[PDB]
């Protein structure tokens, strides 16, 4: 099979450093790089941020996990597919380590965000896909998670004791729920709130938990935040999906996507942490790129 091929040579490849990598970069791009290299990608990251470590992986038990993620995302989806789970947790590993997030989780916690950057969309359709089997989606991706969590030679949770298992995987569901925009749009007003008044406080499990919310949705919007060549060609995937799939509105879309959903989110999250500042800078200069397009019409 291309696969127990895929499996080998991944299993048996030597993953490069992070730094050699460069997913420890904001401006971070995944087009020039091959399936198997991304694969390497998130090995690296597991590793970097003491997972693979702390919860004793297996070697062969990640690469086979990775390769099910990836396999259960849909290639012919011109952007939720595994380049765009891929792109959310790198995004996530660069704002725990770069952005210095890590220091304020917990191992369980940043495994949780690890696992459900990955796994938040798996078995997308496409924007313009909905059936009925009657946050929807959402549990949808979460299920399809959880069964690969749970498929032979793929439980890298293995090596938690039963207590981490149900809190990490319960960490994992609220994660994958809280992609939900319609979600983030409801909570988000309590974290702006309160981080207005310098009342954000990470401590309290309440704030906590809404903090993972808010972290989730940043990383699954940070494509908004690249240099703009990236970001141009993001752009275009998901213009194909929301169009193509099965005067120019584009720029003008873009700027209200921007203004609606995206500034004060990374506003906010550079007040926790200045460093993850380079992300609300990227999102300010795509606004003034899209704006002076929107302004040619
Ligand atoms: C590029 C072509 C147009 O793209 C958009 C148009 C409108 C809006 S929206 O804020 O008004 N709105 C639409 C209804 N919802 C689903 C919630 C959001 C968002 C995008 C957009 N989304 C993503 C994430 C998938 C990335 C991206 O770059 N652009
Ligand atoms: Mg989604
Ligand atoms: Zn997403």
């Amino acid at each position: 099979m291309e696969e127990t091929r895929e499996l080998q040579s991944l299993a048996a490849a030597v993953v490069p450093s992070a730094q050699t990598l460069k997913i420890t970069d904001f401006s971070f791009s995944d087009f020039e790089l091959s399936d198997l290299e991304t694969a390497l990608c998130t090995i690296r990251m597991f590793t970097d941020l003491n997972l693979v470590q702390n919860f004793q992986m297996k070697h062969e038990v990640l690469c086979r996990w990775i390769l099910s993620v990836k396999k259960n995302y849909r290639k012919n989806v011109a952007y939720h597919n595994w380049r765009h789970a891929f792109n959310t947790a790198q995004c996530m590993f660069a704002a725990l380590k770069a952005g210095k997030i890590q220091n304020k989780l917990t191992d369980l916690e940043i495994l949780a965000l690890l696992i459900a950057a990955l796994s938040h969309d798996l078995d997308h359709r496409g924007v313009n896909n909905s059936y009925i089997q009657r946050s929807i989606m959402e549990h949808h991706h979460f299920d399809q998670c959880l069964m690969i969590l749970n498929s032979p030679g793929n439980q890298i949770l293995s090596g938690l004791s039963i207590e981490e298992y149900k809190t990490t995987l319960k960490i994992i569901k609220q994660a994958i729920l809280a992609t939900d925009l319609a979600l983030y749009i409801k909570r988000r007003g309590e974290f702006f709130e309160l981080i207005r008044k310098n009342q954000f406080n990470l401590e309290d499990p309440h704030q906590k938990e809404l903090f993972l919310a808010m972290l989730m949705t940043a990383c699954d919007l940070s494509a908004i935040t690249k240099p703009w060549p990236i970001q141009q060609r993001i752009a275009e995937l998901v213009a194909t999906e929301f169009f193509d799939q099965g005067k120019n509105k584009i720029p003008s879309m873009q700027v209200g996507f921007i203004d609606a959903i995206c500034l004060q989110l990374y506003e906010a999250l550079t007040h926790v942490s200045e460093d993850c500042f380079p992300l609300l800078d990227g999102c300010r200069k795509n606004r003034q790129k899209w704006q002076a397009l929107a302004e040619q019409q």
